[PDB]
């Protein structure tokens, strides 16, 4: 089974405790390590923090410890125009002059391949998308020739139905990918007046706006679109989600005057780190939606959704059953990675109790 944590690069600015470098990864505890993100310049692959270079290094001698750790660069994110890589990959010289780059970087840097993050392509792109991952792998097959172990090729696609119909051929592009880690936590709209979780496992009886808004709904799909089980990977959360609650109602449908307010150390409003969670629970009314599998908490007139040890090991189980490849992670720098937050002196708390479910009979 796989273990794919991603590492995100601008982990390094935070405050204090809340500052990560690729040092403090355990490289032990994910089979997989995804580096986010690089940028694309004069349509090559390319650094994106002044000082990625260095990161890179400290990340790939994680190696030293674990020979069999694999690493993989991720290109592309949210700051990045899903318009910029549009216009690369809509392109034949563009589209080559990006491809012709991508082995000799991750050569030189020690990586052992690539993640795609399109985040997201429109309908007009999704031709593009799969032409590009097509010729991708046919060029990570034709540096094999010389000798090094293959690259990797893999793609991070979003789990709303209307985003994978809209940008992703996923029969065709599951060919040449060698695991695709499913989004399986932005199911909680911006646009809604009302709180809910973004990562449920299963829809919930209450009332179903969607019943497609939920891991169990998107992976269903992934496979009736074709992806085999073996190259899926579901995607589990170690963040939470907060809102400002309008009133002092709390439950199902309760309304919102917005996004919750910063975390002390992840600064953004909208979004807690899990050990910035941890802190949160100490004076919080905390509840389990039965239906859907997992938590919420409220305090104030906070309201925060999340993934604890016990949803995450139940989203682990799940994943095993339907026979998929493993489970991502989103992000290694948000988990209670010094592991003195959360009570118990355990370090990424949620990322082991995933591996340890992955190792059970
Ligand atoms: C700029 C910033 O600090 N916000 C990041 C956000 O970009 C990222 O999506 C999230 C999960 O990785 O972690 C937050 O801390
Ligand atoms: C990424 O590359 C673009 C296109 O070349 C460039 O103009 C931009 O400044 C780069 N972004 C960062 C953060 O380096």
């Amino acid at each position: 089974y796989k273990l794919i944590c991603y590492y995100t690069s601008w982990s390094q600015y935070r405050e204090g405790d809340g500052s990560c470098f690729p040092d403090a990864i355990d490289p032990f505890l994910c089979t997989h390590v995804i580096y986010s993100f690089a940028n694309i310049s004069n349509n090559e692959i390319d650094t994106w923090e002044w000082n990625d270079v260095t990161l890179y290094d400290t990340l790939n001698t994680l190696k030293n410890r674990n020979p069999n750790l694999k690493t993989l660069l991720s290109v592309g994110g949210w700051n990045y125009g899903s318009q910029r890589f549009s216009k690369i990959a809509s392109k034949t010289q563009s589209r080559r002059t990006f491809i012709k780059s991508v082995p000799p970087f991750l050569r030189t840097h020690g990586f052992d391949g690539l993640d795609l993050a399109w985040l997201w392509p429109g309908w007009r792109d999704k031709r593009h998308l799969t032409t590009l991952v097509k010729e991708m792998k046919a060029e990570f097959v034709r540096e094999a020739q010389a000798g090094t172990e293959q690259l990797l090729l893999s793609a991070a696609v979003t789990a709303g139905k209307i985003a994978i119909d809209r940008g992703y051929d996923i029969a065709q592009i599951s060919r040449h990918l060698d695991f695709i880690s499913l989004l399986t936590y932005d199911f909680h709209g911006a646009w809604r007046q009302t709180v809910g979780h973004h990562s449920p496992l299963f829809r919930g009886n209450e009332d179903a706006s969607s019943r497609f808004s939920n891991a169990d709904y998107a992976v269903s799909y992934m496979l009736r679109l074709g992806a085999p089980a073996n190259k899926l990977v579901m995607g589990i959360p170690t963040f939470g989600r907060s809102y400002t609650l309008a009133s002092s109602k709390t439950d199902v449908g309760a309304p919102i005057s917005g996004p919750g307010i910063p975390g002390r150390f992840t600064k953004w409003k909208g979004i807690l780190a899990y050990y910035e969670i941890c802190d949160f629970l100490h004076g919080a009314t905390t509840h389990r939606f039965r239906d859907q599998q997992v938590p919420y908490a409220t305090k104030g007139n906070q309201w925060v959704a999340y993934d604890d040890q016990e949803s995450v090991k139940n989203k682990a189980r799940y994943l095993k059953n339907r026979q998929l490849a493993g489970a991502m992670v989103w992000a290694l720098d948000l988990d209670d990675f010094r592991g003195t937050f959360c009570g118990q002196n355990l370090t990424f708390p949620l990322t082991s109790a995933i591996k340890d479910v992955l190792a059970r009979v």
